[PDB]
């Protein structure tokens, strides 16, 4: 039993970690095959930043501009191309530890790990969810840069996240690995402002199900609703509105708890209308909107 | 910015992951040179797991009785002998990942990285702190045991747990890597007490100078306080007396935000006493006391391992 924020283990992605130096800017680079991606913004002087034409940046630099150091091992860099954010750097090497690997564009609400990164060295790797703003609560400091967010499948890395900024309110800002933003931030040193943080309601209700499954149930109250009746109230506290594929997406945790997503949705009614009253769920005091349907499953079926 | 419960990368540990078969009974072991380590439970039936007399089960066990997979590798095991509460399986192969490492037993308000596996292959990664009561806020399910909580320093790994158990709590208990428990635990199918949980206050205390770090500020008062007066209300919560060294261990936090450790003991004891008006604090409700003040200058640093 035990429910925790579990990251992916960060062994496949280590390999993949590389030093990506232009002028005074060093971030992170993901080394697949012949090829580092990291943030286009590494071309840039603090000047350029505030009103870059990366296009413009970009044409003044050549191949020996860029510094690509894989742990010791200096990359010679054969070529430069701009996608979307990012700069593909070709090198002459392929990464001998390129995993089995896939770029996707995950969804608001979805989880993944997130490799933190300093001069091509792992930190530390923690879980995040795409928040439904587009925006990640993060932990990222200076030079962070390009660190990448994942997923494990069979034996499968999927890249989802490049990280590229943090925004006033602390949050956190990147791209696919194609190098199109999640949200509407821009590769610009300006204050950026994210929509209002909307709460993913689904992963509330598989958080009341890893709950459950770990003995905390006095939430649970043999009131019941529909999924309108619900969304009504739910819209009043910034709640994401709970659509049928998400009841889809419960069943299995309903099933094994023997509760109808429409039963804990009426226990989740009378927790945003009454508070807590100091209690906890899983050792919180808030309602966590971090763990998908899936996170609880792995957790409380011991997938692998 | 940002402060997040943050892991070691688990690249170098998960590596020496295996599976252990004996019997029907399957858990992890972790393969150092030509040694497996896994929990000497390992050779228990439910009927046994009660009561067991783990030297007389031991010697009804040969080498074949043990099946060692790493990955797809079948691993031939040439030797066993029990040390505590771990099997060390000698086995014909040096494992070829194995990384510079440790066997540290760690003190109690220390944190590591747990790489939870099933069949030894690694899940996930998630923080934990050596409780006061030598008890882990962990997530395991059946055939967690084996997996190892551990520190990465530079480039050596310090492998400090191998989980053996749950309380009925919902917490976990396991020994250092020599097998011993941290605790007063027994490798026994029991329901076991673990004491009072106490707060590593010294802890909170780091959190606190994180969240300050942070941005998170509402919580520093005018006042401030002496170690014995803080004591006296710390333990009426049961949280950890704050000792000088724990003062002196906070120093550079301190030094850092330029809050004094008494002005932020102040702050802490008005916390305890006023609770947190449904405020958070990094996001957090509670008071947490599982980031030392190490982690907290590593994370608010940006220290990095090769
Ligand atoms: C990448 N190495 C770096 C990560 C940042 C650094 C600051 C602390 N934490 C992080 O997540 N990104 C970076 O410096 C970017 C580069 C810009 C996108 C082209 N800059 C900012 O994140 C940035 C700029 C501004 C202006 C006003 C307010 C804020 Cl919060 C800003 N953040
Ligand atoms: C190891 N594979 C396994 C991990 C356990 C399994 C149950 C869920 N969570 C875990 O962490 N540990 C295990 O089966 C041990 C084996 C015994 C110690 C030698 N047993 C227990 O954890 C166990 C036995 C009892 C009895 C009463 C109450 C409780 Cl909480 C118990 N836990």
């Amino acid at each position: 039993s035990g429910f925790r924020k579990m990251a992916f283990p960060s062994g496949k992605v280590e390999g993949c970690m590389v030093q990506v130096t232009c002028g005074t800017t060093t971030l992170n680079g993901l080394w697949l095959d012949d090829v580092v991606y990291c943030p286009r913004h590494v071309i840039c002087t603090s000047e350029d930043m505030l009103n870059p034409n990366y296009e413009d940046l970009l044409i003044r630099k050549s191949n020996h501009n860029f510094l690509v150091q894989a742990g010791n091992v200096q990359l010679r860099v054969i070529g430069h191309s701009m996608q979307n954010c990012v700069l593909k750097l070709k090198v002459d090497t392929a990464n001998p530890k390129t995993p089995k690997y896939k770029f996707v564009r995950i969804q608001p609400g979805q989880t993944f790990s997130v490799l933190a990164c300093y001069n091509g060295s792992p930190s530390g790797v923690y879980q995040c969810a795409m928040r439904p703003n587009f925006t990640i609560k993060g932990s990222f400091l200076n030079g962070s840069c390009g660190s990448v967010g994942f997923n494990i499948d069979y034996d499968c890395v999927s890249f989802c996240y490049m990280h590229h900024m943090e925004l006033p309110t602390g949050v956190h800002a990147g791209t696919d690995l194609e190098g199109n933003f999640y949200g509407p931030f821009v590769d610009r040193q300006t204050a950026q402002a994210a929509g209002t943080d909307t709460t993913i309601t689904v992963n509330v209700l598989a958080w009341l199900y890893a709950a459950v499954i770990n003995g905390d149930r006095w939430f649970l109250n043999r009131f019941t609703t529909t999924l309108n009746d619900f969304n009504l109230v739910a819209m009043k506290y910034n709640y994401e509105p709970l659509t049928q594929d998400h009841v889809d997406i419960l069943g299995p945790l309903s099933a094994q708890t023997g509760i109808a997503v429409l039963d804990m949705c009426a226990s989740l009614k009378e927790l945003l209308q009454n508070g807590m009253n100091g209690r906890t769920i899983l050792g919180s005091a808030l309602l966590e909107d971090e763990f998908t349907p899936f996170d609880v499953v792995r957790q409380c079926s011991g997938v692998t």
